[PDB]
């Protein structure tokens, strides 16, 4: 009754729909294109042009302070970029199917980028409309749907596309199709809900910019939240890593049994995890949901280490594979929570970009060293160590309690005033060691155009990187004395 109230209210249909339309755009750019073009032998030729595709979803958060200054003439700043970002896509969609694949490749291939900058643009949008307008108490639920929503669009806009054009429809057909799907997603933009008017925005462009930073780095604890960001998702990104690898070889499956029982229970155990976990948190408070949920992520890939000394069994691996992605999902709905909470309503999306990409920063480097602890450790000791991995995101939640209870009964945060002599020189490190990156990528795509060629690319990369991690660890040790005195 009262825990399931939430489901039929109308807004979660709106939230739903608006999650669809997420998906329909991620795969008709990289993955049923490359199926389309299979008939025509996709060369190397346009791989110069089609690298931008892919790289627009990861560079996303550049361009987000742009849409909080600016406004649509009409529907305020968060339902009017939905109107403008879903009329788009659709006027792309469709004609991209108008082209030929015989003469035409580098202008399909122009149109799939541009396709794919918009669909970047409506999913910073519908983030920051997300988090506008829903209450205190329904967030992960909100998350939940969402995530549901996104699932459900991606197998639309893959499978069935796939199976309808290579039976019946045709390839320029399902084209149109999925381009005439996005009706009622602009119908529900239409009739959804809008953030209030009373909250100021940003005079300036450059206010725009320089503002939500200023604003979040002159919290009492910021450094100390931003490792706990940084640090909550490593004990899934190391076992996530190479289960696959390890279901293959150390145990000794097939690939297609492993295939599809990831293709299925894993969307399973996902889908039921963050529905469970968003009803859950409906009654119950942050900070206790955020902590039992990460208690069980952590104790949840055990059933891997129990795995690797049994023998081989269908059943065994059923279970371990459904524990495992059922914790998983059931915490991913606390994490958007958290990462929800945060920001303030004025900035949203921008704050909401930053955060995310600090969040996915953390599984760029444990890949390679996945790959040297198994040489040095077996298959086994590795899962000890997934295990034993997620201590620092609980510790660092368990110090961090103060301010996500006090941000709850009083819905702001406390500026900071405790010793305000050593974090300007944090500061400055942290905005030199991203200078100093910023240097790095100009020469990488100085190199990566073949005007000229530099070897002094991955130096510059470690040291800015290594500066950039001691400008945040004295951060934090300086935001962990303030807090014991
Ligand atoms: C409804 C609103 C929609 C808003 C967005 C619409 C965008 C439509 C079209 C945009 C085309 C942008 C072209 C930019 C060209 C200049 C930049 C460039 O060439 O960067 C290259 C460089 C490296 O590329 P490669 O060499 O292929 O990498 C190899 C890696 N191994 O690119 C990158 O590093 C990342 C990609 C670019 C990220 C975003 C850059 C900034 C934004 C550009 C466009 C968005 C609008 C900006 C202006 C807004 C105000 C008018
Ligand atoms: C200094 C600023 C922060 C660091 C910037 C450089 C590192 C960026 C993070 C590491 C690279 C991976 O970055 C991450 O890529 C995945 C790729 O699917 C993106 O994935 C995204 O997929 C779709 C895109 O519409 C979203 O619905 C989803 O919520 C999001 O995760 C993340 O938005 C991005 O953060």
């Amino acid at each position: 009754s009262q825990y399931l109230r939430i489901f039929q209210q109308p807004r979660s249909a709106i939230l739903l729909i608006l999650g669809f339309a997420s998906g329909l755009p991620l795969a008709l750019t990289s993955g049923t294109l490359q199926a389309w073009m299979t008939v025509e032998n996709i060369d190397l030729k346009t791989i110069g042009f089609f690298s931008l595709v892919g790289q627009a979803y990861v560079f996303k958060f550049l361009w987000s302070p742009l849409m909080d200054r600016y406004t649509p003439p009409f529907f305020g700043r968060r339902r009017g970029w939905l109107l403008a970002t879903q009329i788009l896509l659709l006027v792309a969609i469709a004609a991209m199917g108008f082209l030929e694949p015989g003469t035409q490749l580098r202008w399909m291939a122009a149109l799939a980028v541009v396709i794919a900058f918009c669909s970047a643009s409506q999913d910073i949008v519908f983030d920051a409309w997300k988090t506008d307008v829903l209450p205190a108490e329904e967030r992960g639920a909100g998350a939940a749907i969402s995530v549901l929503g996104y699932r459900l669009g991606m197998l639309v806009s893959g499978g069935l596309a796939l199976w309808l054009a290579d039976k019946w429809l045709g390839w320029q057909g399902m084209y149109w199709l999925m381009a005439a799907l996005l009706i009622p997603c602009i119908i529900a933009t239409l009739l959804a809900p809008e953030p209030t008017d009373t909250i100021p925005v940003p005079k300036t462009l450059e206010q725009a910019v320089v503002a939500p930073l200023r604003d979040f780095f002159g919290r009492n604890n910021a450094w100390l939240i931003l490792l706990l960001i940084v640090l909550y998702k490593l004990g899934d990104a190391f076992a996530m890593s190479l289960t696959t690898t390890f279901l293959i070889r150390g145990v000794g499956f097939d690939a297609g049994e492993v295939g599809v029982v990831n293709k299925t229970l894993g969307l399973l155990a996902t889908i039921v995890g963050a529905l469970y976990g968003g009803i859950l948190m409906q009654r119950l408070s942050l900070f206790r949901a955020l902590l039992i949920f990460g208690i069980l992520q952590g104790a949840s890939n055990a059933g891997y280490w129990l795995l690797s000394i049994t023998d081989k069994h269908l059943y065994s691996m059923g279970a371990a594979v459904f524990f495992e992605n059922l914790c998983g999902g059931m915490g991913t709905s606390a994490f958007v929570a958290l990462l929800m909470t945060l920001c303030n309503k004025s900035f949203s999306a921008t704050q909401f970009a930053l955060l995310s990409a600090l969040s996915a920063v953390g599984r760029v480097y444990v890949g390679p060293v996945a790959g040297w602890f198994v040489e040095a450790h077996g298959w086994s000791t590795f899962y000890l160590f997934s295990v034993a991995a997620a201590v620092p995101g609980l510790i660092l939640l368990l110090v961090c309690r103060q301010t996500l209870e006090y941000t709850r009964v009083n819905d702001n945060f406390i500026s900071r005033t405790a010793y305000p002599a050593g974090y300007a020189f944090a500061m400055w490190t942290l905005a030199a060691g991203v200078s100093l990156l910023a240097v790095w990528l100009l020469l990488l795509t100085m190199d990566a155009l073949d005007l000229t060629h530099f070897s002094f690319l991955p130096a510059l990369l470690e040291v800015g990187v290594l500066v950039a991690l001691s400008g945040v660890v004295l951060g934090g040790l300086l935001d962990y004395l303030a807090l014991r005195k």
